[PDB]
């Protein structure tokens, strides 16, 4: 057998924080809140906030996703009425606890 070389410093050249683009990478994803209207976990969602629902306030809508997922419900059906999978998880989407 052998060795390998031994690695030697002062081959550094200077680094320059240099990138053709800003946008290095998004951002991940939450389930405290609602991702498809991008608003707060189980309270008003996009328009429904200056609409003004007419239900709970605290809460618009909201459903739990026996993927580990939690939506409003308003959004997530919205959702599901047009896909099937979830917008994050891009598997089937399967409601575990909705109530209304
Ligand atoms: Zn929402
Ligand atoms: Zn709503
Ligand atoms: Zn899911």
């Amino acid at each position: 057998g052998g060795g390998g070389t031994n690695s030697g410093a002062g081959k550094k050249r200077f680094e320059v924080k240099k990138s053709n683009a800003s946008a290095q990478s998004a951002w991940d994803i939450v389930v405290d809140n609602c991702a498809i209207c991008r608003n707060h976990i189980m309270d008003l969602c996009i328009e429904c906030q200056a609409n003004q629902a007419s239900a709970t306030s605290e809460e618009c809508t909201v459903a739990w996703g026996v993927c580990n997922h939690a939506f409003h419900f308003h959004c997530i059906s919205r959702w599901l009425k047009t896909r099937q999978v979830c917008p994050l998880d891009n598997r089937e989407w399967e409601f575990q606890k909705y109530g209304h």
